[PDB]
């Protein structure tokens, strides 16, 4: 028989949302109202440059399967720290806004797709509550429309998609965005090594 093996490498450029990074690193979430400040930490292969509205993230491609590009990496945002004592080891447990996205997956079919993410985010209850984390594994955070159909049999792919928050994503982001809210666009920078085997 004739078999096709596709090995996909590369990165995805996805800032999540510029105005969210601007707010989180700014004086509302991490200014003079709070004794302890948080910010943004990245891990597991994410690269980042800039701060606030200029911040960018690149996420490493782990590989592909039929209809999906699997990314690695994690980003953690923290703000609105509710703790004002003198024990700094308490601060990490007291950020009212405490959001983590990791291992995004881009599912696709032609020029449509879905952005899946592992998430851990405190629920927004009110401004005086450190609420319990909401969590999800490969949850649908956004829908995607690409500027061309995704074809992983092409060796070099650079394609950008617009993203819109899902109903699931509404609760992840504290209900501050409505369903359908635009998020940052996602660019896939892929190299697809296609090997045909008679085997
Ligand atoms: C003490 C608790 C909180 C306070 C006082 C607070 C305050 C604010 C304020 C005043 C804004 C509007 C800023 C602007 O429009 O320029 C805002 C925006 C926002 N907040 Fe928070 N917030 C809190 C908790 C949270 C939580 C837990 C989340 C969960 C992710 C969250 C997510 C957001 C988002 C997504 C926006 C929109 C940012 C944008 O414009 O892109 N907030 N918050
Ligand atoms: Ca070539
Ligand atoms: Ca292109």
């Amino acid at each position: 028989m004739k078999c096709r093996v596709v090995t996909t490498t590369g990165t995805a450029d996805w800032s999540v949302r510029e105005s969210f990074n601007n707010y989180l690193e700014g004086p509302i979430a991490n200014g003079a109202a709070y004794k302890y400040h948080g910010g943004i930490e990245v891990r597991d292969g994410v690269e980042t440059t800039g701060t606030k509205s200029a911040r960018e993230f690149t996420w490493p491609v782990l590989g592909s399967e039929e209809g999906a590009v699997k990314l690695g990496g994690g980003v953690h945002w923290t703000g609105h720290n509710h703790y004002s004592g003198d024990d700094e080891s308490q601060a990490p447990d007291n950020f009212i806004l405490d959001l983590d996205f990791s291992n995004p997956t881009v599912k696709f079919d032609g020029n449509e797709g879905t952005l899946l993410v592992d998430f851990k985010s405190r629920e927004f209850v009110d401004t005086k509550t450190v609420a319990d984390f909401l969590t999800g594994t490969q949850a649908e955070l956004a829908t995607i429309t690409f500027d061309e159909p995704i074809d992983l049999t092409q060796e070099n792919v650079t394609v950008t998609g617009q993203t819109k928050l899902t109903a699931t994503g509404v609760d992840v982001m504290g209900t501050f965005y409505p369903e359908g809210e635009a998020l940052a666009p996602i660019t896939l920078n892929l190299t697809n090594e296609v090997v045909l085997e008679h085997h």
